[PDB]
């Protein structure tokens, strides 16, 4: 529908460069999907060429082999996300100029290896070399332009992830109750401390000219469109 | 059909371990398809938990920018051939204990990174971090147990894609006819030396387990799949 994976040439007018770059940042559960196709259709509106794309488009076939089997299969699932981000980023925001909004940005993968790392299921040298990659395919992505942070409480996810898993509405992604809590609670104080280093590296690291968003998970999905969209509908580009 | 992604548990009766390796190596157009869906069979006819594996379903969504948009891509696209390669080894192979009889075993991926080196298309850094987590990918992977060296003359090559794109049996994927040609033949020439490679590490390296089975690519179907056949044969576990 949305034309993600075009491998024809560019169509952007007389605009030159890379499109601009909106992001999420949160837990899971926080609330993001109504939020990023809402916003898609409304820059959509107002001319850009935008696109929202779901986490739910970089789950591998074997996403569930992440948690069941986490010494064998994190490593490679953990390369799967950041690469299958990176291709989709380079191909629609930048060679092909588009105006991404992203559930998930390529600078927050890294927190989901250090989880795997602390528990044991990734080692230390899997780290190293998913880093010197990271590296690279990060130089050639630009940082995105406005960052959602919208960290829900472990609680609220839960109470949502189990709602959706017992509807049928999401799949149940871990090998039991306590897994899901576990893994929701770990992540959770991770973005936390990932928030806090975003607060910083926007002053003085390297996202000075990034705009920070702050919004609460628990808010209304009509707050958060308005609040969100107050800072986006600025970055349109024809 | 074959059950490729499954992310349940390991059914394998008493039987320990990964399953076995055949694996084809040569460039494309090298006449793979018959003589691995076949052996596929004949080794499930025996009793054995197999599986034949087309390069095909590796083929990312985005594979033409890596010709059409080689600077940009390329790295990209083979980190996405021997991250696939990999997981679906780790899951098959070892995981559930299956026999693989494969178009392209991991150990040939990093050719084709070289191609890309020595035209410019991938950077050092970018082949070093590869090179990084391809070392780890592999360590998780047993070696292939049976490798069949069949490498196509150019010609050969070229003559059999060029009428797989005349039928529409196989889309093109290179942005120029000369870009097709000269793509074989890079790949020819480094076959040629990966194959002087495996005949002395099959001896004085780390393949000394192996058994390498040549096979010329303009024999026909039928004795390609006898050939191979009287070596596959004996691999067969149930
Ligand atoms: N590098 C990454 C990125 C994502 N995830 C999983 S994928 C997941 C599935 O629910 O989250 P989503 O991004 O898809 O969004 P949602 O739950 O709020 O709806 C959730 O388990 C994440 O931790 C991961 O392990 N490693
Ligand atoms: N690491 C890799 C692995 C494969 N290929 C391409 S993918 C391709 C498409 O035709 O070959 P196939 O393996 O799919 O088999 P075939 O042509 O004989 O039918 C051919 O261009 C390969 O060089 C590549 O660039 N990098």
């Amino acid at each position: 529908e949305q034309n993600l994976y075009d491998v024809g040439p560019r169509d952007s007018g007389g605009r030159e460069g890379p499109g601009h770059y909106i992001a999420i940042s949160g837990n899971t559960a926080a609330g993001k999907t109504t939020l990023i196709e809402t916003l898609a259709g409304s820059l959509r509106a107002a001319g850009a060429d935008a696109v929202g794309v779901s986490e739910r488009v970089f789950h591998h076939r074997y996403l569930k082999l992440m948690f069941s089997a986490s010494a064998d299969f994190a490593f490679p699932i953990q390369l799967s996300f950041m690469l299958e981000r990176h291709l989709l980023l380079l191909d629609n925001l930048v060679r092909r100029g588009r105006t991404m909004v992203m559930e998930r940005s390529h600078l927050d993968d890294a927190m989901f290896v250090r989880e795997h790392v602390a528990s044991g299921a990734i080692t230390a040298a899997q780290q190293r070399a998913y880093t010197e990659v990271s590296g690279e395919l990060n130089a050639r992505i630009p940082n995105p332009d406005l960052i959602v942070l919208m960290n829900p409480e472990p609680e609220l996810s839960l109470e949502r992830l189990a709602r959706a898993e017992a509807e049928g509405s999401r799949p149940r992604q871990f090998p039991s109750d306590a897994a899901k809590r576990a893994w929701v609670h770990r992540w959770y104080d991770l973005y936390q401390e990932l928030h806090d280093d975003y607060r910083r590296r926007a002053v003085d690291g390297d996202l000075r000219g990034t705009e920070l968003l702050e919004l609460d998970a628990a808010a209304s999905p009509e707050e958060k469109i308005a609040t969100v969209t107050a800072r986006a509908r600025s970055l349109v580009v024809g």
